[PDB]
């Protein structure tokens, strides 16, 4: 039966049928948003949902026999596995993000339609070039986050109280989001010199970020 | 009579006369802004305004006898038709926005003068080389918007209570506009881990946007 | 005496004596900032000021005989002229920005030193290859600023009440400064669809602004 | 004994031992953040600290014999000296920032690992080609910072009261951080024309900054 299924799975109709399902479960998920819609068609949607989930595991099962090892060395395939697997944990127990993480299957429209794959791959491929910088920065954030925690977290614990909090705040300053009126001006009412910590921080982090982008507009 | 009017329409004087009317009507519309000016010279204005609208329909009528089907295959011509069209719907009934949409005719200055046409066309021309990415993002926004609506819309309905609102709020975070003190910090007072949703959201969306820009610094 | 002075003006000493004065008057102007310093050495620096103002007029006079018509066709010279002229208008009368515009002379350090001149000129020269774009944008701002005034000015006059106000607010949205929580969200409490005006406005304006930057990276 | 140690220092083991210490002290410094961890194992980590600081000075001592004048002409080497030196200054007296500045030693992970050194060097190397522009801006900031102090510092001393504050505030406008609702709109409630100072300021400073990035995508 091997070549029978290898001709079912690999068939245009099979793929195009999967894609047709994604776009339907996709649409169906944007409807599960309406409290109104659930009070009229809630049952329709939960069933339709459970259905598609089977169809996708059947498919993923079929897909595996036709590929075996070759499959668990395909990024795109692994993805579909894990995404469907997430969708498999029952509508219960554990955390509830799993019920929410289900909507990740709409990312299959990327995986199971070229052009997306291409563009996605075009994007991801840039990442290796950045890891030298990214590393540098994370060391930097780690260093400043520590300094910040022990300079400001006594009077300003919301913002710098914990190593993690400083990380968050520092990230915020880096996105330049409300950094002066929101954060540094307050700090200064107590620690006049706080500007000496944040202006340099901003220069460095924005400098690095400009290089990093110019780096990507060459490779 | 055709070649008579073809010579009239194609005549530089005709074009330049149109362009002259635009720069007059534009100035007129900026004066229609002043409550003072309208009490003084509102009469002068509304008639000069209606006059121009006639002239522009006559022109557009003339312009079609001289181009026929070639016209409705011209972007710029279509534009002008559709723009003057808007301005034709009476100063009453339906949606008061129409009366306001009238000012779109000042975009005829773009259409009736080249170099503008050049620059605009230069701009537009970049779009198709972006649609692979734009689509990618929209799928992303769509996925996260749904996730957010079901993660935060109960305690935070202004911001996430609805698919639309999540779209809006998500866009706002993307523009990095007041995203931390304005939104995530609040969110966190209830959902400590909301940073796990938004920091990734921010990296991705910002990354994509950098690639999209560099993509245009190649083509 | 012509060639005598033509040898004084062109003299490296003279030029370097000018640059020396600038850096002093510059230093002197940052000292004039302190209320304390003025209560000690105010009279010192006021005279020192009037002194330098003469020296600079003497020079610009000498500079003219030596160059005549050639001088009033030099950007950098015209500048130096006008910036000294401002510094000549009596310490009284009219507007008091003239007392404040006097600090523009420190821009002579840009004029009187190359590399600065190089860099300034390098910058400026990019401008003509932007005017096509700048025009487009200004037309756009003018169009939207009009729409906005007659759509939100009635309920929201601080922000859109006047053509100028809308220009201002629009600029602010363009810099993406506090635009959603600060403006569009309030707007929406009254005009639910105001998002329809501002999201597009942002796309256009930021798209256009990105192209304009990529233009300056191929020129 | 010279060549004996020149084979100790210049050994793989040595370097990799140093790197191993950094990553350990680094982890130790993130644990010193927790008030909990300090009430438990504070003693462990305070000793561990003095230990590493010894090892590092011994190493730096060794490193100098093996290198002499070649060492105090290596950026990276000088760094480690200075950084370790700061870490030597007793746990008392003067200012406490010295105690905090100690965490700068984690920058040795950059000093003492290539690729980092490469990437950092890549970045720093870009700087000299910016000094022409940077200079320009600092003159510009200085000129406007002075202007602002005398136009707004009387009614608005938090923001422009002192030369320094104006620098700070102006910097903030440059990052476009809450500049309109936070600063200019208020300023305008008293000085209607303040927009005539800040909008130009913003174009110039943003324009320049755009070029400066385009420069770094050519050099
Ligand atoms: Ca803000
Ligand atoms: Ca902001």
């Amino acid at each position: 039966m091997y070549l029978r299924i290898t001709n079912i799975v690999e068939s245009s109709f099979f793929t195009k049928f999967i894609i047709y399902l994604i776009v339907l479960n996709g649409i169906t998920m944007g409807l599960e948003t309406s409290k109104t819609f659930m009070q009229s068609f809630g049952v329709y949607t939960t069933l339709f949902n459970q259905i598609v989930i089977t169809i996708f595991t059947i498919e993923i099962i079929l897909r595996i026999y036709v590929h075996r090892i070759s499959f668990f060395k395909d990024p795109w395939s692994l993805f579909d596995f894990f995404v469907v697997a997430i969708s498999l944990v029952p509508t219960s127990s554990g955390f509830e993000i799993l019920r929410v993480l289900r909507v990740l299957r709409l990312f299959r429209l990327v995986t199971a339609v070229p052009q997306m794959r291409k563009i996605v791959s075009a994007l991801i491929s840039v990442i290796p070039g950045m890891l030298s910088v990214i590393a540098l920065m994370t060391l930097f954030f780690y260093i400043f986050a520590i300094m910040a925690t022990q300079l400001f977290g006594e009077r300003f614990p919301e913002w710098f109280g914990t190593l993690g909090e400083s990380f968050y705040t520092l990230f915020q300053v880096m996105t330049l989001d409300d950094w002066s009126n929101g954060i540094v001006r307050p700090l200064m009412e107590v620690y006049p010199y706080a500007w000496v910590f944040f202006i340099p921080f901003i220069f460095v982090v924005t400098f690095v970020m400009i290089n990093l982008v110019v780096a990507i507009c060459v490779d």
